[PDB]
């Protein structure tokens, strides 16, 4: 049972490089617009405390160097929407897929196509943490990389990368430029709220483990939804809602293990630990598979 | 840090479906040839003791349905190379990347583009285990899915998927149709040999720990390669080759820690416990990161 990302071809065809002065990052080229983080307009000193409206009014179209592969795209207009820059170019992207911009909820997962200098480097799965950070793998030059999901032929962009926090987790925006969480695109020390574990994802992962024949954690204890949530909150786990119980339905039907019975198993794992044992090869409870991810891969 | 698949766009542009009768799997369309597992020509009941030579002599070009989506590609030639069928088609794939066919070593990693009916569904990183199985995620209809690496612009194809073993692990061929390991494309009882830990990959992960400042496990000892190999086998670890010592070279130089000094530190971790301590946030030693995976992820190769 592997973390599986969506195939990245439809997004690779949209990645371009954007440069102002000596700052380079990636942009997303859809039709005749390039989207990219607005701090590409910042000098290093600017990043320390940027007034973005002041910085942008002092820029001209020709200050923006956009390159798709080797070919420069001429910028013929620009505007700012929250923390993203929209650069109008004189060329439409022939590889533009069917797409939408979405704002995802904490606990939901998405694929990240990490790019440098407008070129794709790697693909992997993430989840929006409850504290609105993401545990990514991003280096210098990765800003403008996007997170996405794919449904039929339609790409749902949900994330664009802006920054790394001092703990090593990452922060970014939706494609309307609004940050996930209480962060700002300024180079200054920023902490996140206390993170919590995505409970419904842990349960779905436990179902995946049972589907693969790893059952040592199951028990015959019973629990009400409320009593499970009390223990969950005590251990910094997110509350389980009845809709969460409902979306776990298909997995409970396939395994013959009632959702609340899987809650009883998890509750004992939280109170006793995993001893020295593993689940699906993991020494920790994994919470970045949604119920949909598990069903998608195990059925 | 995490496992990272290569961008799959170059391979996605090469996936097609191949059907004989009601048996459909995936094929790889490069230039004017489609490569796919030869058991597509098997009826459900002939997979028990298939005579592939006699099944293929019954087939003509017009029995093969090759589709890029719903667009049919005309087959103009067919031949069998080991366990792979090569179907010549009348159209050269305009999306053919620069490519090569490679046969990889146990321990080497690769991305897998899992496909169904020629439609890509997901991408993930896999390692070839020392027992020549891979711990994949393959369902019915995934055969013909390929595994690959990308270096600059060139796709090295190294795996094509054929079968699942009783323990839920998977087996397949290189793109010349030669199985990895002692497996055969027959629906009979087969079993993976007992697996071992990929020592060169564990060492790469230790180097990655050191690069990140996590170095409590460095000791003041060294060892010889031969003594380390003999001890490692006692813990079900693979022995190191001279090539293994050399591909750790870049990480040894970056950290300043000699390969054999890192071998002695790992030997201590094997003989003693981890003392309830962690390495890169893990109580387990990771063995599915090659030296190349460490470099490319730690320095962001495109």
């Amino acid at each position: 049972f592997r973390k599986m990302a969506f195939p990245s071809g439809k997004v690779e065809g949209c990645m371009v490089q954007v440069t102002c002065g000596t700052t380079t990052l990636n942009g997303l080229w859809l039709d005749d617009v390039v989207y990219c983080p607005r701090h590409v307009i910042c000098t290093s000193e600017d990043m320390l405390n940027p007034n973005y409206e002041d910085l942008l009014i002092r820029k001209s179209n020709h200050n923006f160097l956009v390159q798709a592969g080797n070919v420069q795209l001429r910028v013929i207009g620009h505007s700012m929407q929250n923390c993203v820059l929209k650069l109008k170019v004189d060329t439409a992207n022939p590889k533009t897929p069917k797409y939408k911009f979405v704002r995802i909820q904490p606990g939901q997962t998405f694929s990240v196509l990490a790019c440098y200098n407008g070129s794709p480097s790697g693909v992997y799965q993430c989840a929006m943490r409850p504290n609105f950070t993401i545990k990514g793998s991003f280096l210098n030059g990765s800003c403008g990389s996007v997170g996405f999901n794919i449904d039929y032929d339609c790409v749902s962009f949900c994330y664009m990368h802006h920054m790394e926090l001092p703990t090593g987790v990452h922060a970014g925006t939706d494609l309307e430029g609004n940050f996930y969480g209480p962060f700002v695109d300024r180079q200054t020390a920023q902490a996140a709220g206390t993170d919590t574990t995505i409970t419904v994802n842990v349960l779905a992962w436990l179902y995946a483990a049972v589907i693969n024949g790893d059952r040592w954690f199951l028990n015959r204890f019973t629990t009400t939804l409320n009593d499970f949530n009390l223990v969950a909150m005590k251990y910094n786990y997110e509350p389980l809602t009845q809709d969460h119980v409902d979306i776990l339905g298909p997995l409970s039907a396939q395994t013959g293990i009632a959702v609340l019975d899987m809650c009883a198993s998890l509750k004992e794992l939280l109170q006793n630990g995993m001893n020295g044992r593993t689940i699906l090869g993991s020494a920790l409870l994994e919470d970045e598979f949604t119920p949909f991810d598990v069903v998608r891969q195990c059925s």
